[PDB]
């Protein structure tokens, strides 16, 4: 690899995963459209399985920007409008206040409120649809930001009835298998066990588990190299031949709402570049604090902006994920980890390599 690539990672991961005792990593950089990758520790601590460019991570809410363009993807084929109000296609759910709550808020987490997390006990379609129904928004829609899983959950769910499917296979149809990305699973296979890193919390072997909404919101588990990929596709959407999945990471970028320097897009959220770590993490739910923040509606939105950096973050109970590229730059990186530490040292991590190469 270039040794300029060499030394600013192994620079700054290595003192990162030191710092923060991560057992196992594997980092990708994009840079000038091919990937480079790196590998530390182990995947497996008790089995002494070292961490390799086939290990599968859990992406947690790095999910939600499959999510995104998997929904942009549904725009293009003309299966749904984000304008289309959240009713029509769950006319079940006729309590008032979702009166005026479309697409594209649940998509944005600006319905209103949504609450953060789907509780445990909605088990059933019958309790998911309850669970909607007695929700009482804070707000009117399209005015507050509240970054919720149960808000870009419903609007996969919905996303796809359409189609006929279910959320995994339209992912992997229309999404995983155009890209190639081969292997990316929403349910790890028996076959690839042998490859699932094991997660690390208080020092304890654990695995995500099953969840209401959790294949929409945070339940793809991929690879370094896979992941490395799906950042390719995502600065360079003109390189792939299905026009609407093409058109759909175009969706998936553009700008919907601003609250601050930040812009919130389909799973994708982006900053104008150049830009600094504290503002990205201020700008961003790296952040420590959950927060409620008022936003601005981009009418129209604005089309993927070249000059952005791009990200996402993502956290299970034992995996700790970090995405970002800056298209006009043709730079990215992909940051997986078995242990889920602070956001904004991932961000830190991340725009030191970044910021050397560009
Ligand atoms: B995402 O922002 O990473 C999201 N992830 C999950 O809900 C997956 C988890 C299962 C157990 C712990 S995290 C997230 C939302 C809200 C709080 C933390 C992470
Ligand atoms: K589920």
């Amino acid at each position: 690899a270039p040794q300029q690539i060499n030394d600013i990672v192994h620079r700054t991961i290595t003192p990162l995963i030191e710092q923060q005792k991560i057992p196992g990593m594997a980092v990708a950089v994009i840079y000038q459209g091919k990937p480079y990758y790196f590998t530390w520790g182990y995947a497996d601590i008790a089995k002494k399985q070292p961490v390799t460019q086939q290990t599968l991570f859990e992406l947690g809410s790095v999910s939600k920007t499959f999510t995104g363009v998997l929904g942009g993807d549904a725009i293009a084929r003309g299966e749904i409008k984000l304008s289309d109000p959240t009713t029509k296609y769950w006319p079940e759910l006729t309590a008032k206040q979702w009166n005026g709550i479309t697409l594209l808020h649940l998509a944005t987490y600006t319905a209103g409120g949504l609450p953060l997390q789907v509780p445990d006990e909605v088990k059933s379609s019958s309790d998911l649809l309850r669970f909607y129904q007695n929700w009482q928004p804070a707000w009117a829609p399209g005015t507050q930001r509240l970054y919720a899983n149960s808000s870009i959950g419903l609007f996969g769910a919905l996303a796809v009835k359409p189609s006929g499917l279910s959320f995994e296979q339209a992912m992997q149809t229309r999404v995983f298998q155009p890209l190639k990305l081969n292997h990316t699973w929403i349910n790890v296979p028996p076959a690839e066990e042998k490859n699932y890193a094991w997660g690390y919390r208080e020092g304890k072997a654990v695995h995500v588990s099953p969840g209401a909404l959790d294949a929409e919101a945070y339940g793809v588990k991929s690879t370094i190299e896979d992941m490395a990929r799906w950042v390719q596709s995502n600065l360079k959407p003109l390189d792939i031949n299905e026009k609407t999945l093409q058109q759909g990471i175009q969706l998936a970028q553009s700008r919907y709402w601003q609250t601050g320097d930040m812009y919130q897009g389909l799973g994708w959220e982006m900053l104008d570049w150049p830009v600094n770590p504290d503002s990205i993490i201020n700008g961003s739910d790296a952040k420590i604090a959950l927060a409620a923040r008022p936003v601005k509606a981009i009418t129209p939105p604005t089309p993927a902006v070249r000059a952005s950096w791009v990200h996402k973050t993502g956290a299970t109970g034992g995996f700790g994920s970090y995405v970002a590229f800056i298209p006009e730059k043709e730079l990215g990186i992909v940051m997986l980890a078995n242990k889920n530490y602070p956001n904004p040292a991932r961000v830190d991590a991340a725009w030191q390599i970044l910021n050397a190469l560009q």
